[PDB]
């Protein structure tokens, strides 16, 4: 029952910066700590091991050191394959614990999203469902939020997003918002708007379309 | 280990009659035999046990008897509510073995089905799938086969079938076969047919009809 706490939480440098990351455990821990890199939608990989030792395979500019109930992560050059979260994880004893994460990205000037929406195909509204896609392309950073309004009112539980991961040459992201009605609902209303909140914008960005328009 | 034969396999009585079924068995039983009532779709119902002890409930046209291999289940007088499929079980040791059971149902002339076919509907087809239903009304016996041909070819893994129980009142049997297709299989199709086989019918009937037509 040994807690752990990452620090930082959330981090963001250059290609070539040399990046550390702090796990400290309320006991000691005795050198039995393992280091994980998690990428979205994967299951995290082996970094380290007992405190220093590398996995098969893990590039040699991560290194890990410390002892009792301090711990480091170092990354000597870093690199753009290198985003993702970083788990710490003790196994002196039972229950096995990870820590909180920490969150790793290329750092760039700010990119605010070009939005664009698309309509049902006619295709799909044959189909008898109408999906209606909003998109978010090259931003910085990651933190984004998209709103659909129906005939201006807010909708909520019918909608799903998906990101890309951090693009190794410009370092943004993009992000797709889809809205999935039946044809009947979707038949029933006019207008259908995407709007997009991200610090890039002075202020909401919204994208819409009339339904036969 | 234990082998279970049951005669006869089918079974078909009159009301009032007197039904007898055997239970043989490779091996001595020991007595140790129950007899089991399974209505179609629903799990099997204890009748009796220990060769001739009645469950609480049972009606007391229901007996059994035996020893050693030989065992038989007796209907005094057989009611239209006894149809079912009727199991003998041992319990001499493991593994346990059923019988392969004895369907019974009330004996009646032949009666041929009278088929109809429905095309799926407006509201349906808006929806995006597209069900064909063909109905086998008042028949008996229970033997019939259903095939679907779509464009006159046939058609399989896309239908299922229902039954009705047998009836109190004229003895038949009601059966519906729904083939499943979404809008765009069904639409790029024209003439949609179900085949009845029957001992009723001197020859398969097939109704059919033509999409938007």
């Amino acid at each position: 029952d040994i807690q752990m706490t990452q620090s930082p939480s959330s981090l963001s440098a250059s290609v070539g910066d040399r990046v550390t990351i702090t796990c400290r455990t309320s006991e000691n821990v005795n050198n039995c700590l393992n280091w994980y890199q998690q990428k979205p939608g994967k299951a995290p990989k082996l970094l380290i091991y007992r405190t220093s030792t590398l996995q098969r395979g893990v590039p040699s500019r991560f290194s890990g050191t410390g002892s009792g109930t301090d711990y480091t992560l170092t990354i000597s050059s870093l690199q753009s394959e290198d985003f993702g979260t970083y788990y710490c994880q003790h196994y002196y004893g039972t229950p096995l614990t990870f820590g909180g994460g920490t969150m790793v990205d290329i750092k760039r000037t700010v990119a605010a999203p070009s939005v664009f929406i698309f309509p049902p195909s006619d295709e799909q509204l044959k189909s008898g469902t109408a999906s209606v896609v909003c998109l978010l392309n090259n931003f910085y950073p990651r933190e984004a939020k998209v709103q659909w309004k129906v005939d201006n009112a807010l909708q909520s539980g019918n909608s799903q997003e998906s990101v890309t991961e951090q693009d190794s040459k410009d370092s943004t992201y993009s992000l797709s918002s889809t809205l999935t009605l039946s044809k009947a609902d979707y038949e029933k209303h006019k207008v259908y708007a995407c709007e997009v909140t991200h610090q890039g914008l002075s202020s909401p960005v919204t994208k819409s379309f009339n339904r036969g328009e």
